[PDB]
Formats: C-alpha cells, sequence, structure tokens
C-alpha cells in the first residue's frame, strides 16, 4: 500500500490518503462503507487484478488515511478521489464502485465529475437522503462515537451487516468486519456520519446518468434491501441489476466470488 498526499479541492486542500493500487489496463476504483475500509475490497482487488488496475483507498476519515475532524461530506469524499486520481495521471475516465456510503460518495462524484466516469458500479446503497430522524441519529452517533469509540456501533451494526449463512460459515468473516469498524479512527467515524446527514437527495440524478451503471445486492441486504434497489436501478439507464445469493448487506466479504465475477463480467463490456 501506499499513502501520499493529494490535493483535493475540498477542504482542507491536502489530504494523506492511504491506498491500494493493483494491476494495469482499465482503472476501478473501489470505495468501501461505512465504518469500514479499504480491505473491505480485498478479494476483488487481489483478483481482478489479472485484467484491470484495481484502486482502493480509505476514505478521509478511515483506515490509514488522514483524519480531518468536523463534516466529512459526500461530495468533499468525492472531491478527494478526484484528486487522487489526478495524483496517479488517471485524468481521463475511470470505473467507480462503491458500497453503502461509498455508494453516497459515488452519487457525489456522479454529480461533479460525469465526465471522469467510464462506468459506475453501486452496491448496497440508496439514492435517497436520511430522513429527519435518520439524521439526528447521526448525530447522535457522531456525538457519542468521539468519546467512547466505535464499540456501540459494532454491536448494534453487526447483526445488519451479514446474513445468517456467513455467520454460520464465515465466523472468520464477521470477525473482520468486527475489527474493521473497532479500529476505525472515532473523529472519521463522527464526522463521515455528519456528512451522511447532510448528503443531498440523488433521486434525480439517476435518470441523468450517462455512463453504463452495475447495481449489485446481496439477497439478504437487511440495510439496503434488493426490493428497494431493484427499484432504484430501474430508474438508472443502461443499467444491470444482480441479486448475490446467500449475501447481506457485505456481499464483497461474504460472497467474494461471486462479486468479483459479477463485477469481472460486466467490466469486460465496459471495457471492450
Ligand atoms: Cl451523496
Ligand atoms: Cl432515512
Amino acid at each position: 500500500a501506499q499513502r501520499v498526499k493529494i490535493t483535493t479541492t475540498a477542504t482542507p486542500g491536502e489530504i494523506e490518503l492511504a491506498f491500494e493500487d493493483t494491476g494495469t489496463g482499465l482503472p476501478v476504483l473501489l470505495v468501501h462503507g461505512f465504518p469500514l475500509d479499504r480491505t473491505m475490497w480485498k478479494a476483488q482487488r487481489e483478483e481482478l487484478c489479472d485484467e484491470f488496475r484495481v484502486i482502493v483507498p480509505d476514505l478521509r476519515g478511515f483506515g490509514e488515511s488522514q483524519v480531518i475532524p468536523g463534516v466529512a461530506t459526500m461530495e468533499a469524499m468525492a472531491d478527494d478521489l478526484a484528486g487522487l486520481c489526478n495524483h496517479l495521471g488517471l485524468t481521463g475516465k475511470i470505473v467507480l464502485g462503491g458500497l453503502s456510503m461509498g455508494g453516497y460518495v459515488a452519487f457525489a462524484f456522479a454529480r461533479k465529475y460525469r465526465d471522469r466516469l467510464a462506468g459506475l458500479i453501486l452496491c448496497d446503497t440508496r439514492a435517497r437522503p436520511d430522513s429527519p430522524e435518520a439524521k439526528e441519529n447521526r448525530r447522535r452517533v457522531a456525538e457519542r462515537v468521539r468519546r467512547e469509540g466505535p464499540g456501540f456501533i459494532a454491536e448494534e451494526m453487526i447483526p445488519r451487516l451479514c446474513c445468517e449463512s456467513t455467520f454460520r460459515n464465515h465466523p472468520e468473516v464477521i470477525e473482520k468486519i468486527r475489527q474493521m469498524i473497532l479500529s476505525a479512527p472515532p473523529e472519521g467515524v463522527a464526522a463521515a456520519a455528519l456528512g451522511m446527514a447532510e448528503r443531498p437527495d440523488s433521486t434525480d440524478l439517476l435518470p441523468a446518468l450517462s455512463c453504463p451503471t452495475l447495481v449489485l445486492v446481496g439477497q439478504f441486504d437487511a440495510i439496503s434491501p434488493p426490493e428497494e434497489m431493484e427499484a432504484m436501478a430501474r430508474t438508472i439507464p443502461q443499467s444491470q441489476f444482480v441479486v448475490i445469493p446467500d449475501a447481506g448487506h457485505l456481499p464483497p466479504m461474504e460472497q467474494p466470488e461471486r462479486v468479483t465475477q459479477a463485477i469481472r463480467e460486466w467490466l469486460r463490456k465496459v471495457h471492450t
């Protein structure tokens, strides 16, 4: 992995991002969920790099990246991604993928950096903003995580993140996810929670998209259910919708081979 100071149009103008960059060819940048880190996408990075260039950053405030206290808007996160691609000399088009919060970042990127997208991969996410109660709950999470750390978040989220089959067959995957949460920087988690609260409604962005889009969801996703994701996909032109069996909210970790395959086969067409 690498750690580089990049120039970003978001405050504070410069930020240090940690990231993986593996393979050659078409660039595919994959964005993790909340409150996880780049290792969420490790199986896909390690497998897809035989055919594509896979770039996987820790977002601001997560993993090994710089923590910028206050609010980390989805726009700011997207600006950082643009600045990373600029740093790397990927100044043309990329495929951008994101899971959950990372999908919110992808929407912010598509808003602002349309002409940099060859394609979008939207996993286990939604285009609607937070409801008023959801916003308030973000503020409560932010306030508490700054003081107590993310243990309470792991306790609340783990049962909602993965399906029953994962708990049974892959307890090691559960534990990897738990350690990602437990290790997340408290002020980075707070800043992202506040950023999620403030994110705009992307509903009307979707019909205006101009690149092919893959929409992927776990069969048993409790957080962004498949029914709602299918409806979201029907608003996106040039979309493909895939349900990953025997996965909850984290298909890349729960069913890594099936996710890698779905992405690989879709990328081949974007690419050809
Ligand atoms: Cl957003
Ligand atoms: Cl909501």
